[PDB]
């Protein structure tokens, strides 16, 4: 029952990539990918699985091979019933294949091929997750200039498939999409666009469980990553220590060589795309790294994987913890403020703010920043520094003194003239 | 698994009211409740089942129907077996009848009818629940003038039911009563007064599974309902993110037409009825409306539902979510304080609060309230403003300055002589 | 499913002590003990199981006795399965029988003795555990002035047993020992040093689920136990409300006559045998109390036993709860703080904490401290007082005022010239 993912590798020189992380009834660990000696197409793509069994990963059960083919990324996760699926491209035929195990990982049985039909090709990836009676393996397709988003879905456990909802179909090349039950009828979606150059990832909604889906735009933060290349996101959802629910993405920035996670109040990603919060790194990665899953304990405590490069030829499934703390229920943009003046800010929250925290920064993009409270300093005449803060049922609000933070009066990072600043810029965070 | 009922509804312009939400062993949310084209007495109720898939309601399943006969409220929820129990007083009768499904709300079986005997009726209201062995749905009774509260109880899985535990037998007409296993051998009720007029709910406990009752008073806050109209309350647990418990009340105000919630400390709530928290608005709930009841995900997460009438003639049933945060550990009232003075609080807690806020307002009853911090200012001589803070094991200890808050130097909020308090009231909030 | 431990107690005026609580798979709270009617060896020791029903522990159901044999301490718990296993050493053969039972409680059954082959004795003692496949009792051992801490496993389910792992082997007498599994291969241990005087608990850790084994030194706080009788150590596993893990540990100190805990982040844990927090009282201990056991709810909600003495020759069970609170992910030592300076703490966060705490003592062992806020006081000239901060993703940095803290502009505990510190220590809580 509890886990530790801390330092853990899965590293034997192969090219290992492109899989999922989940986990077993008996709650134990595995991971489902592509395990090669090359990331070249129609090269030596075999499906394989291993359990964290000791804090070591298993010699790998071989789940799907053939010479002299290809299979590419590895789609999957663990169904409700607790049978394992994992479903993997054929690169040399663009079909792709499910495999079912119900003796978690020692047996595997081929369940369905999917044909192309008219499409170029169907690429499964991501992992995959019960709505209603239905389980998802997710697809993209490509058919000459048309792309489409699809789910392969079975309503029976796993035992018969077909081709299901349709998430989007256009001329934009949307491709490896991670879906997120949130539930009773909401499934939102992040999708990589394209190589993942232009540093925006796409966010989709459903409120019917697939039957139709809206467009909302970019992922958009304040702060964002320039037009980097970012690929393959994937999302978990949690809920605050009072039940505030908010999702958490992660994606690889192959242009920094960093995996992030980022955050958003669900009700805040319901209404749009807008609302996201900072990016925070939780592992390096190198090159063509790394290809993120989760599983999430308590509502609270997530566990990560993803795969990284030790060269253009070699990589392993390394896995991480992530450490939210207490999510916000309320935090703005940093925000310009300026002297003897009024901020009010609408938090929206169902009741007062019971902790509000002030904090003040140069820039709205700032590497360090202050923690604001109703100071004082003598320049000539009487001034007040920081801020006083009012708290009611709908806003919080702001009286600045005449410097906005600073005073003179503090070693280090407040000890002159020059350290009272009658403007920059605040942030605010409450949570309930 | 995961749930959202922000601003779902089940309306179908029938007169649906008077039910229960709860969960199915598959994670699925469900509603019993009274289906009708009225509410009078004598009109055309029956009991009936909605399950909520992909966002939707169900259309519902009858579970019990007799021309030309009357069901009343709908009792009930889910067993541990994952059976579901619904039982209905029929209007012309006053007899209870009780239905239970094995196969989560698809087919129904009447298990058992409660006759009067000497009483007047049974009036069956309220979420059921386990305690020990035995499952129980809470009755009320009336014969002539006095009144009674019961517990109609199953041993066997709701294969047998019989009369069991007596709450209450006196002069004074309490009824709609919600009771919560806090537990081993602690229950705690609450109940409607009556009509519900006078602002008040009442509270008992058992510390022995039902055997005795202490009647602990009028549920009380600072800040109460005035005489408004009071009625249908229900309770939930949960616990705090380092253990501590809370129990959670919430009820219909018909004077101010909104449903609210309260929370208290459980060991607050084994002590008396005094301590409960400020009342937080979650619904709108005009004329005739509400009828509240919960599920709890987590310890943590309440997933809420009331009936809102829409006419008359019409209502629905509308679900909502209740996002707690980090409920205090230790709250004080709103107490007034002077300059130049201390403040001794007691916390009660098992060590010291790791996290203390101070807050000061004009009034014991304010709609907004300043976050207390030591500052300063000159008015011919040198004064603080606010308060500085002593933490302890056994104490909080508050020392006010010249002014208990205010400086004249921060816009908007805190800008003129004017707004240097030599008093008002505190409220210190301490979490572990 | 809820429970409440305050204020319970198993007492009938016999000596009842030397046991485990764990929980039944139907959400029972349940003890294993060593009934009595004395303590010394060769007396009447029988191994007794008592569940706890409606708030009252059951008449106990007799698990092993042997006229004219003397069980010692009983370890064991809740196997996965739902078997409850109690195991105990018979005083006079020094060899440790094992039972089982599969209807909880009600049944025993005699599954294993272990001879003690060239040993002086195998000591059965403490709470049973999960190690992958294995289920695992603890023993402590002594042959001649040779000591050895080992595991007795089963890798059936309990059907069979057999010496395991061992964990120490050599000439320091570490006893009573808590292993608590941390996991994915992780074991953390703490253990009783001989009788326990000289304050001192000692820590070993596995990485290989009991292969391996090192000895990481003595449990180490800032504030330590002087050269107190510590005994009976017991471990439990939290994590926070955004996932990050920490250990508890319980354990009973018969100089000062308390059962404490401590808790240190698993991080630290698995770094050393330093960082461990602060001792917190939960329970009296007179002379030969206590003997502590937990079961954890929510990853959060620690519920705990120990047993005290009412005499020399009678003792009871007594329940509590412990009240963790939001546990900070980064908390300093007190340390020594000057005027118009700058500290700076490496934090070792994921992120940066969006929440940090200053306080403020005149020594590093103190009673009483004051939260640091920044503020002004004027002696002739211009002084900050108190501390600004600084938060980044590597640093917290504080910058103090002329004085560390203090004004004497607050009423009693701020209230004179003299209330002006210069110097004093500081200690730092964040909370991502």
């Amino acid at each position: 029952i509890p886990h530790r993912l801390v330092g853990k590798a899965l590293y034997e020189s192969y090219y290992d990539h492109f899989g999922q992380m989940d986990i077993l009834s008996d709650g134990s660990l595995y991971l489902i990918y592509r395990r090669a000696t090359e990331h070249v197409g129609g090269s030596d793509g075999r499906v394989v699985f291993s359990k964290l069994e000791g804090g070591i990963w298993s010699a790998p059960t071989i789940v799907a091979q053939a010479g002299g083919q290809d299979f590419r990324d590895v789609a999957g996760g663990t169904m409700p019933s607790g049978r394992i699926v994992a479903a993997s491209t054929v690169y040399e035929t663009g079909e792709v294949k499910v495999y079912v195990s119900d003796d978690s990982g020692v047996t595997w049985v081929h369940k369905f091929t999917l044909a192309r039909g008219g499409a170029d090709y169907n690429f499964a990836h991501g992992k995959s997750f019960q709505v209603g009676a239905r389980y998802v393996i997710p697809l993209y397709a490509a058919t000459g200039v048309n792309y489409e988003l699809k789910w392969l879905e079975s309503s029976d456990g796993g035992e018969t498939w077909g081709e299901g909802s349709t998430i989007y179909s256009g001329n934009t090349p949307y491709n490896e999409t991670s879906y997120l039950p949130v539930g009773d009828g909401v499934i939102l979606a992040v999708a990589r666009v394209g190589s993942g150059a232009g540093g925006a990832l796409r966010q989709f909604i459903s409120l019917d469980d697939g039957g139709t889906w809206t467009d909302q735009g970019n992922v958009t933060a304040q702060n964002g990553d320039s037009t980097d290349i970012l690929v393959a996101p994937s999302l978990s959802y949690i809920y605050s220590e009072g039940g505030t629910p908010h999702v958490v993405l992660l994606y690889t920035n192959r242009t920094t060589h960093f995996c992030y996670y980022r955050t958003i109040l669900l009700a805040k990603a319901v209404a749009g795309s807008s609302g996201w919060t900072e990016r925070v790194p939780v592992y390096s990665a190198p090159a063509a790294s790394g290809y993120t899953s989760q599983v999430v304990l308590g509502g609270r405590r997530i566990l990560g994987n993803l795969f990284r490069e030790t060269s253009s030829t070699t990589s392993g499934a390394y896995q991480f913890e992530v450490y939210l703390g207490g999510v916000p229920d309320f935090e703005s943009d940093w925000f310009s403020v300026s002297s003897n003046s009024l901020y009010t800010l609408s938090h929206g929250l169902q009741r007062s703010p019971r902790r509000v925290v002030v904090e003040f920064a140069r820039s709205s993009s700032p590497s360090t920043w202050n923690i604001v409270m109703p100071s004082y300093f003598n320049d000539g005449g009487h001034k007040g520094s920081g801020a006083q803060v009012e708290v009611g049922s709908l806003n919080i609000r702001l009286g600045t003194g005449a410097a906005v933070w600073g005073t003179g009066y503090f070693g280090g990072i407040d000890n002159s003239a020059t350290t009272r600043f009658a403007t920059g810029y605040y942030r605010v965070r409450a949570w309930i």
